[PDB]
């Protein structure tokens, strides 16, 4: 149930609700914003050039073994990630890992 108020699934996939921090030392979840709804994640990488964003992509890729795209937020803190193909089951299991 952590993982759940950060999460929904549409028909194309599973929405993932984050929340960024970058230039961090590891990228890594590390907690949940309990108000928004939003996983904190951390990202070792500068927000310039779109770095970050390629960073928590590719991230999420390698731990879900699907494609993850960016639906919106590409410009703020927050954002809301698709990872296509994929149920809610699946990724809670992923993230529980
Ligand atoms: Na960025």
């Amino acid at each position: 149930l952590y993982f759940q108020g950060s999460l929904r699934e549409t028909s194309e996939g599973v929405i993932l609700s984050v929340i960024v921090a970058p230039n961090a030392r590891e990228t890594k979840i590390v907690g949940i914003d309990g108000t928004r709804g939003r996983v904190k994640v951390n990202v070792a990488a500068p927000p310039v050039k779109g770095k970050a964003n390629k960073e928590l992509m590719k991230f999420f890729k390698k731990l879900f073994g699907a494609e993850v795209v960016i639906v919106r937020g590409e410009t703020s803190r927050e954002k809301d990630l698709l990872i296509k193909g994929i149920t809610k089951k699946e990724v809670i299991e992923k993230l529980e890992l």
